[PDB]
């Protein structure tokens, strides 16, 4: 069906008339999307000319293990990714058990797309835009199932000094409703946007159902619009986790937080304070912070901490259908679900 337990509701290339393909190459997903394009005639079609599914069968073990070993040789190398650009036909990506790439997935101006179990990890280029996953002016994306990784470290000289691996999964423009569930994220400084810029706010995106162990910041860095977070375990967060700013509205619900510092926050603008509504959570209280080692800072310019942990406004009413189990059982069954090689599993209430 189209229901992806949060704001996306797409089926993907899974519908009518879907042709699938394997890859077994970066370069064999570039192609099929290519042929993809053609109709009976051999004439391009405006959008794609039918549906997809790819399942890709690669492995890149020896690229992202070489790179593990030399971290800050990445940086400076060549991007590599595949691009999903004006395809609004339908179109699933996802990797058989035992695949992973040292290349991303970027979508752009495209609808309908579903990635599905793809362990993506080390990407070069991150002084070039090399992002694992890019979602930019494309609406009803779900990025379900994946597990996204590299190093949360930053290597010295680096431009901006900010650059040894990009994001994980980077959310910008039009791309007006978004699924993010069952990501095991983990050794990533930046995970993901969600507006590039103080102009570029909107959106309706769901986080559900992640891991994320030992990441820095952004999860996301929300720039206006909603985002609804819940039943994700968010642990060992080394910097800040949900940055809500220009006036977004978030509502944090069943989520599981430990060892992280600046969990919920609005910070690094001074002004435009973004909102939130905190409930069913490990944490109830400030009584519960020392509980679940959580810190706070300050910041230079003019913030907003929960370290009242209070809403501080409201979210309107969840349009989708969705059962969040309790925020401890989040903790006890998340790591097992999500992620890659889970078969798609989902977490239920039964389960708990």
């Amino acid at each position: 069906a189209t229901d992806t337990g949060g704001y996306a509701a797409t089926a993907g290339g899974n519908v009518t008339g879907a042709v699938s393909k394997t890859a077994t190459s970066m370069q064999d997903i570039v192609n099929i999307i290519d042929a993809a394009r053609l109709d009976a005639n051999g004439k391009k079609v405006k959008g794609g000319a039918y549906p997809l599914v790819i399942t890709y069968t690669g492995n890149e073990d020896s690229l992202i293990n070489a790179a593990a070993a030399n971290i800050c040789g990445q940086w400076s190398k060549d991007p590599r990714g595949v691009e999903i650009k004006e395809f609004t036909k339908g179109i699933t990506i996802i990797g058989a058990n035992g695949s992973s790439a040292n290349f991303g997935i970027w979508i752009k101006k495209s609808s309908d797309v579903v990635v599905q179990n793809m362990r993506i990890g080390y990407l070069p280029g991150g002084a070039k835009d090399g992002d694992m996953i890019r979602v930019d002016d494309s609406p009803n994306v779900w990025v379900d199932h994946n597990e996204l990784f590299a190093a949360n470290h930053e290597c010295d000289g680096t431009p901006d000094n900010d650059t040894t691996f990009e994001s994980a999964v980077d959310i910008k423009g039009a791309s007006n409703t978004v699924t993010v569930s069952y990501n095991y994220i983990h050794g990533v400084k930046k995970v993901g946007l969600d507006g590039s810029s103080s102009s570029d706010t909107g959106r309706n995106i769901t986080y559900h159902h992640n891991y994320y162990n030992d990441v820095n910041a952004r999860l996301p860095l929300q720039r206006g619009g909603l985002v609804h977070a819940y039943n994700n375990l968010y642990t060992n967060i080394t910097g800040s986790g949900l940055n809500v700013r220009q006036n977004g509205q978030a509502l944090i619900e069943n989520n599981w937080f430990e060892k992280a510092i600046n969990p919920v926050t609005s910070r690094y603008d001074g002004k435009n304070f973004g909102t939130w509504v905190l409930k069913g959570n490990n944490i109830t209280k400030p009584a519960d912070f020392s509980t679940y080692s959580i810190t706070w800072t300050a910041d230079t310019k003019p913030y907003v901490n929960a370290d009242s942990w209070t809403s501080t406004g409201t979210f309107p009413t969840v349009a989708y259908n969705y059962s969040p189990v309790s925020a401890q059982c989040v903790k006890d069954k998340l790591p097992g679900y999500a992620g890659v090689g889970k078969n798609l599993a989902t977490l239920t209430s039964t389960a708990c």
